[PDB]
């Protein structure tokens, strides 16, 4: 249980980041939740947090591909929760173009976003954390902040500098309370998976099923998605006293991509 | 929970094993436990985890340094719970001396219990697994299988080639329902550690606690000790549906050792 | 001997990139140099080159912390060579402070220097080489792609992302005679290390040299640094025909700081 | 050059050992080679490596799964070269099961050469170097020393052992002059690797040469074969002053197989 916690995740309208804000709920946790979407979905969101796990949520619009946007959205969370004891930097975009023809325009939005706006997040929750003396910053990466491949440059580059960073956060802060670690999934069929499952159906001329299992072999030994469930189950383990030791490491929920 | 489960846990008399044992057995688990020490303890300690826990609980003794005896274990441990749903492969000893001076007989030792008894374990639990399509096996690596120390060599290699070992279990046996994890910890206080501290404050002059505190500074960045709790609680994660597609991979509770 | 090829290195002024610089010099290879300094320095540097070694070598200044200037500097490097056969993406900054405290500027400088560039640079290089069949793109990265310590986020970040993009650039051009390889030094006495050495004797109190050998026994087993030519050779050998199957990967001369 | 360097090579009587020890005699050193085979080859070997080279080669018959043997080949190689400066840890054999079918003995025989091998033949090796103040010693890894594939438990077991092994004794003999670091190749086309082409060939029912290729596209994305030549290139640079601070650490000459 995690009750009376305050929980911070980005992008949580939708995917993963949904799945994460909803266990937290679950296991206690008043929730911040960000990201975009439709706002009757968005409202229907938070309430239901609220009127399914009797906690507290709040919405808080930001674009986290700024800076300054990301460091007051991390205070207005902290003034809305009363607090800020876990914050899951998890929202992210993806998209798919060998080097020499990936727009410069999309490198630096996948850096500001899935890299930079990790960076700021952090800076910005720090002081709260160390003041209390405690404190979880659980960074959403991927099996691709461990390894390559082709097409992947930019969003390969930021998952791999998101490893580099929670190593450094974990060390700045080590035996103050506070934990980083990054959870490195392997694919997990939300839209940002969608997208690469209908391109491979076009460029193969196969139905939408068929192109996700060749998706899955390719890569994840298992032929199995990982679940946002099981991703949201990994977040609570993280924010447990049990991984109150586990710091500055990498937790690969793959299906057995990277042990190849 | 883990109502129902049955678990063996290698070299559960003492240490990081034991608190696997009852973790296991508090989460609803029988359990075979395994090891050498005083044969009053043993006996208490089997007869506790069912008394405190309410489940049932065998000690079966191996030296698990023989294949055989390893192999007969695991057949006698299923024999024993009606089934083998987790296999926690823990046993392990050390021996610190550099590679010129390292007796060969402590290297045909380390290499034998800490990399052949979880190969041999692993093959006779496994067509049990496989028969039921479902099964976790917990292998108890250490840091010193992704980093080294000096004077260290045959567990440093030993403890390398148990992750190595992880992944081909894991890749052998993927969608099968069974997964492979390597459980990687730091210093934890246990007698493997005690006396290694002792042979610094030996060395250094120095009292028991302030060794302890220096080799924890050496390599833990949190200079705090991992738990045989925290441990257990991590093994209870990687046994739950949200490590369902955890496999092959490493879960590191090292204080930050490898992230530097 | 790399006799007839073009090499461009980046960040050539100082320091490693010099290194790299005189080292394909004398190998036979035609150089393209880039960097800040004094231009009496760099004039010397340029001329000397080819005075010394026989080769062609032009100074082209272009700030790489600029998308646009990498990519105009890789084109005026390819006209002025009459080709464009090894790249080495090395200039790069070092800036340390807690994350809390460190700046946005520079974080965003570091990530633009060190990470953006690697990538504007072999994006540009790269159709030259597929369209020759042949090419090397060395990227020097850091022990610091591999690991991480304190008060470098920014750093680590941008040094593990380019060990990511490494492995992508590899990847992409796996087979067409191209290889991307990292680079990733330990401890080098350049002045981007002496103003470490000098923060660090300030800290404590102690001269320079003790500073230094602080700096090398906290991170770096040999308690040597690493020198310059030592790197400009490795960079000779990724060069060469037997490492036409070395790629996606990173060579490490660090002392053993990365075997820890 | 490494003239009058002297050169031990286990397992240098096929595959990637002769090449080693050719590259090395091609540099000047004198050679001990060792390994089954058939007499007259293995003494057309010997002396054609002084006829071509001009430099002295020994044939030492010893079988390195034995430890003893492992223990006074060495002193019988250094009492032929009248030293020993660089030591290539090359033999090793493959077989391929799955875990619960693999054989016991297939299982001590792979870890007897391809891990306890380099542990003996390193601990022998270590007193002259140490002596001397300046050493290489070179071990044959693969890349399944840093990931895995099915059916190669043992193989996989002992290659990672063979990498942690490799960190322990660069540490131990950090700036004494010595380095030890670990050659991960992928696929090279030697009759351990051809006999894998022909049961793929028998299992697909199709040609050699159409096997080969299918072998090289499921791991290797050059797609091209890693050959003993370029391999023999890597540990001449090892020996190299450019390589004096490249200690403990792995050089993957893989054609892509880790960078994904
Ligand atoms: N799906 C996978 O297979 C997979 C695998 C590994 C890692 N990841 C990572 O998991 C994370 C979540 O991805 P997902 O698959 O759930 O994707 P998703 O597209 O379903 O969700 C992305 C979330 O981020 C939000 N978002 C996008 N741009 C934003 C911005 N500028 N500011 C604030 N919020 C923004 C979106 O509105 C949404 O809430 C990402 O970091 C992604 O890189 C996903
Ligand atoms: N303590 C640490 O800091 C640490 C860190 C990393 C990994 N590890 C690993 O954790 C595991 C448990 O170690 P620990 O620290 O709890 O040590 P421990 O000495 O307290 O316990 C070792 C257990 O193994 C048993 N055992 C020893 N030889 C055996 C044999 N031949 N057959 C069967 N059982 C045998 C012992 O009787 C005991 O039950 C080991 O694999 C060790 O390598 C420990
Ligand atoms: N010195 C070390 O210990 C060490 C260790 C690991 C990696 N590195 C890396 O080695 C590389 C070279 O560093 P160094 O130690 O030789 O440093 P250095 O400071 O001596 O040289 C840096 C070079 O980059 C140039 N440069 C700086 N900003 C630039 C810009 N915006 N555009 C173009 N050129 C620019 C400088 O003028 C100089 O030529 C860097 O990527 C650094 O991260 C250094
Ligand atoms: N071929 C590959 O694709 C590949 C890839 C990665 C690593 N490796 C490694 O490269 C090394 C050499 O393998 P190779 O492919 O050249 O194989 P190979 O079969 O062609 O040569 C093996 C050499 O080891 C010798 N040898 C075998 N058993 C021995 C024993 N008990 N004592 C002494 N010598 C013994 C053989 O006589 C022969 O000289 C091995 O360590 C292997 O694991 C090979
Ligand atoms: C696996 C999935 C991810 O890393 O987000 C992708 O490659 O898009
Ligand atoms: C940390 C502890 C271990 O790995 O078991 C040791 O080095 O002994
Ligand atoms: C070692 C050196 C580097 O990575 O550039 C540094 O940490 O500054
Ligand atoms: C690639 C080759 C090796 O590692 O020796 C093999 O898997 O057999
Ligand atoms: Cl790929
Ligand atoms: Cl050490
Ligand atoms: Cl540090
Ligand atoms: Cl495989
Ligand atoms: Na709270
Ligand atoms: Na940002
Ligand atoms: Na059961
Ligand atoms: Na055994
Ligand atoms: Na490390
Ligand atoms: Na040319
Ligand atoms: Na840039
Ligand atoms: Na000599
Ligand atoms: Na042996
Ligand atoms: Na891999």
């Amino acid at each position: 249980m995690l009750k009376g916690k305050k929980a911070v995740v980005t992008g949580s309208t939708s995917g993963i980041g949904l799945a994460m804000a909803t266990e937290l709920a679950k296991a206690g946790a008043d929730v911040v939740i960000n990201g975009f979407g439709q706002p009757e979905d968005i409202e229907r969101e938070r309430s239901t947090l609220e009127s399914k796990f009797g906690v507290k949520a709040y919405y808080l619009n930001a674009d986290l591909s700024d800076a300054q946007a990301t460091r007051d959205f991390i205070a207005k969370a902290a003034e809305a929760l009363g607090g800020l004891d876990i914050l899951v930097n998890n929202a992210g975009i993806q998209h798919t173009a060998p080097i020499e023809e990936f727009p410069v325009d999309k490198w630096n939005a996948i850096i500001a976003l899935n890299l930079s706006a990790v960076f700021h997040g952090t800076a910005a929750a720090l002081p709260i954390m160390q003041k209390q003396g405690w404190g979880r910053i659980i960074n959403i990466a991927s099996a691709h902040g461990l390894v390559a491949s082709v097409n992947k440059s930019a969003y390969v580059a930021a998952k791999h500098g998101v490893v580099g960073l929670t190593k450094v956060t974990a060390l700045e802060n080590a035996g103050k309370g506070i934990t980083c670690n990054a959870i490195c999934p392997g694919w997990v069929r939300t839209p940002l998976v969608e997208k690469q499952i209908e391109a491979i159906s076009q460029q193969k001329g196969i139905d939408i099923e068929a192109a996700a299992r060749e998706l899955l072999a390719e890569k994840q030994p298992s032929l199995q998605f990982v679940t946002p469930e099981q991703l949201g189950g990994a977040a609570v383990f993280l924010s447990s006293a049990a991984a109150d030791q586990m710091t500055g490491t990498t937790l690969s929920l793959d299906g057995g991509w990277t042990a190849r």
